[PDB]
DNA sequence: AAACATGTTTATAAACATGTTT
DNA sequence: AAACATGTTTATAAACATGTTT
């Protein structure tokens, strides 16, 4: 399995969530101290990349999901069969209807599978903020729940985005677990109450 | 052309079907029954004076609503795809509907509507018994996701000539659940406005 | 292959029989006639009446061997459980093998056996005519383990298979019951019977 | 010499035990109901330090005049299972295991061949007013070749580095399927 | 024999988790 | 959001099966 172990890297590589506007009804939400996502299906979602030197030549960014418990780490992460076949959200996408994670507003974007692994994955070539800006922009679709049955079955995962070498030395990684569910708003006003 | 009927048909042989927390549960009040994926369920037919030569009993789920009545109802593609269910089985594994019991059943979707139905040659009751019983197997819960994604559905039994004209039809409604006796007494309390 | 279990009366018409089974609420032990049952109680000693219509060969024997009844376990030995193995109840002083579920009572010449390959555990007596004026030929059976028995059975039902060999093992004759070795035969079997 | 005593003992320290499902006390019949192998948690207290080396030794024996000269141990059947048995310090015939204390040792007297398991003690957690000791009993009462459903105590032992004797409570144990149960059980049995 | 004892199974019912509708 | 809907998971109680005690 691949690591999702934080490793900022000889760029201070940093990924972060702009602020989660807490207005209930939110199409996601972060929270810091659980270092959790929580983001509705399909809906797109904003991530910052922020670098404290310029990376190499060709340099990307991947986004990897994974599970979080033990039991299922080896298990693959993709879309659940109901929703690899259903019309919604395939219409006309550049993407595979098998992998979980797309991303938007980038068409150099670039889909993958790993013939050893079979694990999915999207990469899109780094590229440093516009003039005055601290971040570098990617946005993000997660493309099933993660309680779809014949899927995430409720099964808890993790992203894992990674800068890397155009040909894949690993310059820097950090993760968060993402929860892609209805209420992101409510589910994590309660997981901020079990403790 | 138009979306298959639902009215109530008894016919000349007076045709009609009835029921007699187990695996289902019927409400004879709202027409509705309520019964768990896959389990076995027991349908009681009735006639007046027999039917026919090659007289056959068919089974076709239909979308209530309006809004849906134009699509066909299947399995959803998880339970179409699933080994479960479908290892030793004659019924094509996307039908809904599928009976147990009965080597003659045949499954059929139509080459121009594309909907599915089974289908069981009639037979008068055993000897001494009032009813013609046929077993159906429902093939999905009705929220399945992908599938009736919870649309409610209406089970259209037809009671047919050998050669497909209708001369008989009952209809009820069809919820197939994890809970039967709970979603049932939900709908019961419902009323109970 | 998992040994066979086909009834087979054989060149002799060989038949095995269970006299009056004394009901008495407290017998024990009881056999049914319409389940092809045995009901028995642990040790307790079992008698089993075997005929023949005409003499078996020489050195012609009768070996009793236990193989359970569903297909799901056939090709798993029947033996004691360990507790009943080790412990030194019935163990006592006894010439058996303290692993082996079916025993034999009141004959020195019984023989344990336990197949070198199958690892299948049998005993056998030698074949002898009954008494004269006698119809049977009466084989004291005891069963070492209760069918309920951890570890052992854990409530797999069994059934015995005995059989009228030649002195080198060729099969003359072959007869089956099933055996459910429990504490209250009485109750048991009446349990059976109400259950259809 | 004769069978382990089985009279409360607080002693010098004070010693004394108690109990805060997968398991049930009854302190009017000082009797533990607990599933087998489940953890178990017992209270120890004490209202003075006791010596160096002072230890908690856990011993069971058979409640009844009848069996108390045998050795309670395992049946043979969940003795030699791999089931409870994999990676374990405790011998697997001993029936009384502790959880969670790498320092407890398992012991068989060479002579009465009786068999218990002995743990250092160590005062509370601060802001603890107890000493929490886990223990697990690997049989059921009713195991067949074992305790046959003889009934048993427990005798927990606060003693010297040497094995005098410091101090001494009992209780007695049933570890079955259905603590609740059983507890009613008798409990109804004896408003009768 | 009748009542009990005691580990396993079966049945029922709440409580959960999480998506949709009002 | 507040309420509901709807499959799962946990908890509880019965019912069983079967050996012991009275
Ligand atoms: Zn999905
Ligand atoms: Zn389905
Ligand atoms: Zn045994
Ligand atoms: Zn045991």
């Amino acid at each position: 399995s691949p690591s999702n172990t934080d490793y900022p890297g000889p760029h201070s590589f940093d990924v972060s969530f702009q602020q989660s506007s807490t207005a209930k009804s939110a199409t996601w939400t972060y929270s810091t101290e659980l270092k959790k996502l929580y983001c509705q299906i399909a809906k797109t979602c904003p991530i910052q990349i922020k670098v404290m030197t310029p990376p190499p030549q060709g340099a990307v960014i991947r986004a990897m999901p994974v599970y979080k418990k033990a039991e299922h780490v080896t298990e693959v992460v993709k879309r659940c069969p109901n929703h690899e076949l259903s019309r919604e959200f395939n219409e006309g996408q550049i993407a595979p209807p098998s992998h979980l994670i797309r991303v938007e507003g980038n068409s150099h974007a670039q889909y993958v599978e790993d013939p050893i692994t079979g694990r999915q994955s999207v990469l899109v070539p780094y590229e440093p903020p516009q003039v005055g800006t601290e971040f570098t922009t990617v946005l993000y679709n997660f493309m099933c729940n993660s309680s779809c049955v014949g899927g995430m079955n409720r099964r808890p995962i993790l992203i894992i985005v990674t800068l890397e070498t155009r040909d894949g030395q690993v310059l820097g990684r950090r993760c968060f677990e993402a929860r892609i569910c209805a209420c992101p708003g409510r589910d994590r006003k309660a997981d901020e109450d079990s403790i």
